[PDB]
DNA sequence: CCAAACTGTCTCAAGTTCCGGCG
DNA sequence: CGCCGGAACTTGAGACAGTTTGG
């Protein structure tokens, strides 16, 4: 990892979950911030924090990584009018990242606003009467469906879908989405074992509708996932599954 | 019977801005 | 004026479920 690669990643980052905001205070005062905010402090910590890090020293900027605690989420910030101007304008520069400075980028947007998902659908029309369904997806808010337009014209497939104040660029075609996530995980931090266990669930896919017990091994995979994932409305389970074809 | 698209929903986890203090 | 620490304030998300299409 370079400062190519590190700063595009970041800029990704705030872009999904973060933001640069140019202050101004009473008394004549004014701030410059660089944040990223998340759920959980350990995430920040392990994987952020380092790589913040690393850039501020490489850019030789002065000032101090700070992790606040808020009502519903951490906050790393850093205070500096020279690292906001940086990002602000390598905001006008994405356009022209190469191959793997632009997966940094990506990576950074999905462990932001994207979503590596696998669901157990209930259907009769199958054998095992469910279907094994794979989704990779970045969700915007509607203003900025440009940027989700964007996204497939630079990934090459996938569809972009407008539900009211939010839209979302999605791709569930099993073998491009292998290939996409071949490409991207060694990238993703947050989302990186989400994605691994994406791609093992369609390397077995065809297995997994040869025998019961199998398509219940994979079932567990995608019980992982969810598992990983902010899950709170799940409904399907591989449990689940499992009684359906006892009593089948 | 399956891959992929289409359509709808549940419950937050993000994002944004104001305050007093410092050098 | 710009760099800390906090936190109130206002949203954009994530992560599913359910249904239909077309080979
Ligand atoms: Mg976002
Ligand atoms: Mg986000
Ligand atoms: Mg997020």
């Amino acid at each position: 990892e370079n400062v190519s690669g590190i700063s595009a990643y970041l800029l990704g980052l705030i872009w999904g979950d973060g933001g640069l905001y140019k202050l101004k205070y009473k008394g004549n005062r004014s701030e410059y911030r660089v944040v990223i905010t998340q759920k959980s402090e350990n995430l920040i910590k392990q994987f952020i924090a380092p790589r913040m890090q690393f850039l501020i020293d490489e850019l030789n900027v002065k000032s101090k990584i700070q992790i606040v605690k808020g009502d519903t989420r951490y906050e790393l910030r850093v205070s500096s009018k020279k690292l906001y101007y940086y990002f602000a304008n390598m905001l006008e520069r994405i356009r022209l990242f190469n191959g793997n400075r632009f997966l940094a980028y990506l990576a950074g947007i999905v462990d932001g606003d994207g979503s590596i998902i696998a669901q157990i659908k209930p259907n009769q029309s199958y054998k095992f009467k469910h279907q094994l369904s794979l989704t990779f997806q970045v969700t915007q808010k509607t203003e900025r469906r440009w940027f989700l337009d964007k996204l497939v014209d630079e990934i090459g497939v996938g569809y972009v879908r407008d539900r009211g104040s939010v839209s979302d660029y999605i791709l569930s075609e099993i073998k491009p989405l292998h290939n996409f996530l071949t490409q991207l995980q060694p990238f993703l931090n947050f989302k990186q074992k989400q994605a691994n266990l994406v791609l093992k669930i369609i390397e077995q896919l065809p297995s997994a509708k040869e025998s019961p017990d199998k398509f219940l091994e994979v079932c567990t995979w995608v019980d992982q996932i969810a598992a990983l994932n902010d899950s709170k409305t799940r409904k399907t389970t591989s449990e689940t599954v499992r009684a359906v074809l006892d009593s089948l």
